[PDB]
DNA sequence: TACCGGAAGT
DNA sequence: AACTTCCGGT
């Protein structure tokens, strides 16, 4: 009985508030964003799918997979900096 | 330590 | 399917 969220949802909810800025904010006006605080952004998507173990080696596994999937691809050259393909469009479905 | 994609587990 | 867990190579 976990979240039915996404990870690419669940990122988006924690830019959502002011909150969790420290730990993830926007670095453009055009999808782009970084993990500031990367290992404390895997360790609350554990908590929300219920992995304990979870931790950004095995999260960013998970992002890399959206680079075939076209819904996040890395920024190259920027530690803990990732870009959303078509932000929002992925939002109006 | 970060990042990468293959391979196999859930 | 969408990750989760490992692994070895850049
Ligand atoms: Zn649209
Ligand atoms: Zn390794």
């Amino acid at each position: 009985m976990d979240s039915a969220i996404t990870l690419w949802q669940f990122l988006l909810q924690l830019l959502q508030k002011p909150q969790n800025k420290h730990m993830i904010c926007w670095t453009s006006n055009d999808g782009q964003f970084k993990l500031l605080q990367a290992e404390e952004v895997a360790r609350l998507w554990g908590i929300r799918k219920n992995k304990p173990n979870m931790n950004y080696d095995k999260l960013s596994r998970a992002l890399r997979y959206y680079y075939v999937k076209n819904i996040i691809k890395k920024v190259n050259g920027q530690k803990f900096v990732y870009k959303f393909v078509s932000y929002p469009e992925i939002l109006n479905m």
